[PDB]
């Protein structure tokens, strides 16, 4: 052709993604892509060595690159690069070289936050986490230029910007990068002095349903992907599913507590720390009780306990309360391999079926959701729907749980907390905490769980602490995830400006 006429689109500058108080985590920067017409490139052959030296190239290569694909008027010499670079090159007077803007994702917290921002890639469009997640409103609508070009497609003239690009939109998130900080150091030493493969501490708002916080370990400098595993990309918090075992042991007595056949002073025997369900056999983790009251069930995470309570109170009434907190249910997220987990149902629940679920396994959930079910219940039995995105205006939750047992549920878990032979290491210095440790064994390999809330007489925080694979002597949940439970709600209420309620 003599002459043509060809689309060039205008790029979008994609929206600036902010904590909720709008420090940067994810930032439109300015790069350039040189490029080059081969057609022209082919008649300025003496000048390729010095080009090729400042692409860094080897000068026989980029020769035979130019060479092999000669009919085509585009190649990337680069793709990105500095608007600096990008003219230390164009100072060069290459016939058939040119540089054009591009905008390139810089996170500024880096890996601190990576699983929740994810990236873009080479192409400024969203790949993992809320860049993928959020793409429609933070990429923009690029706009068209209309160009004239001679027969070897060198841009001429500019006839008209048709349609102007418009920018994406600012996306501020629910994350506190103050506390996002906290939790990434704390759960990293934590790991460091238990010597775990992995981790997730998730952080919620129990009146807003904002996730504040959700780190994982391993994690990735998501600036630099050049060499890093599919395992440290895991946004585990969201897209991994474990048993959470006797983290949920209080959700089985708020249905206890709601039946009308339950107060906590009752009396279960549990001797002699096991039970058999005909050919299966129930098994206490410590074995040296008889008659436990219903918080003493929750301080030793008694298996027999919960199930007897389970066997008298029906599967149903369990099944329909972990339902209605979340567990195993769709979050509504749409975060990118966000799992919905496993509650499963029956028409008939057997009684080795009513038990396994009651004392905490069977079913298989999110540390998100397992929040999502703490925060129902310091939230006096109210649910708020998950969110990752700043709430200015709070939803209408849903009662899920009756206040009256939310209130007793919060006074047991407070008292296994502070009470003697509780989980006194999740203790908070001058506030009450409340919460439930749990271990669970997947030859003896551990996850070691805490779950809990404060401030425990007005709670205003849900966190979640999940520490994979202990290798000290030390595997249960009150020994491991409890201490970094401390260490994040102390920090968590103090950088939020919330009242001691312990003086
Ligand atoms: B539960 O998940 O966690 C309890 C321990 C805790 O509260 O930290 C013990 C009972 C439940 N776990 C199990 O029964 C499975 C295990 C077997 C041996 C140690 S954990």
């Amino acid at each position: 052709p003599a002459r043509s006429v060809r689309h060039i689109a205008i790029p979008a500058h994609r929206g600036l993604i902010t904590d909720r108080n709008g420090e940067p985590l994810a930032v439109s920067t300015p790069v350039t892509t040189l490029w080059a017409n081969p057609k022209e490139l082919m008649t300025a052959k003496e000048r390729w060595p010095q080009l090729a030296a400042a692409l860094g190239q080897d000068t026989k290569l980029f020769a035979d690159r130019i060479e092999q694909n000669a009919e085509r008027e585009f190649i990337y010499l680069v793709r990105g690069l500095t608007p600096e670079q990008g003219e230390g090159v164009i100072a060069l007077k290459v016939p058939g070289v040119y540089s054009i803007e591009e905008f390139r994702r810089f996170y500024p917290a880096g890996e601190v936050v990576a699983h929740a921002v994810g990236f873009t890639d080479v192409d400024d469009r969203g790949r993992e986490g809320i860049e993928l997640a959020f793409d429609e409103w933070l990429a923009g609508v690029p706009g068209k230029r209309q160009v004239l070009k001679d027969r070897r497609g060198r841009v001429i003239k500019d006839v008209q910007v048709t349609k102007n690009a418009k920018p994406g939109k600012t996306l501020a998130l629910s994350i506190d990068l103050r506390l996002q900080y906290l939790a990434h150091r704390e759960l990293r030493n934590a790991l460091l002095e238990n010597g775990a493969k992995a981790g997730s501490l998730v952080i919620m708002d129990v009146k807003t349903g904002e996730i504040l916080a959700m780190t994982n370990q391993p994690t990735y400098n998501p600036n630099n992907r050049r060499n890093l595993q599919p395992a440290a990309m895991r946004n585990r918090a969201m897209i991994d599913v474990f048993e959470p075992g006797s983290t949920v042991k209080p959700f089985s007595m708020s249905a206890a507590l709601a039946s009308g056949r339950w107060k906590p002073s009752d009396i279960v025997d549990v001797y002699p720390g096991t039970l058999q369900i005909g050919r299966y056999t129930i098994r206490d983790v410590s074995r040296n009780s008889r008659q436990l009251d219903l918080t003493g069930i929750l301080i030793k995470s008694s298996n027999v306990g919960i199930s007897k309570i389970a066997f008298d109170i029906g599967a149903e009434s369990i099944y329909s309360v972990m339902q209605q907190v979340g567990l195993g249910q769709d979050t509504g997220l749409g975060f990118p391999g966000e799992r919905v987990g496993n509650l499963p149902n029956h028409r008939k629940w057997p009684k080795a079926e009513t038990a396994t679920l009651a004392y905490g396994y069977g079913l298989s959930v999110t540390a998100i959701q397992l929040a999502h079910a703490y925060a129902a219940l310091a939230n006096d039995g109210k649910s708020v729907p998950l969110s990752m995105t700043r709430v200015d205006r709070v939803p209408d939750g849903v009662q899920v749980i009756s206040p009256e047992v939310a209130s007793t549920v919060q006074g047991m878990l407070q008292q296994v907390v502070e009470a003697q032979g509780g989980v006194f290491r999740a203790q908070v210095p001058g506030y009450h905490a409340a919460g439930k440790s749990g271990t669970a064994r997947k030859e003896n390999a551990y996850r070691s769980l805490f779950a809990g809330f404060a401030p425990a007489t007005d709670p205003r925080i849900a966190m979640v602490v999940v520490i994979d694979e202990p290798s000290k002597a030390g595997y249960f949940g009150g020994l491991v995830s409890a201490p970094v439970f401390s260490k994040v709600m102390a920090g968590a209420l103090r950088l939020m400006n919330v009242p001691p309620d312990n003086l």
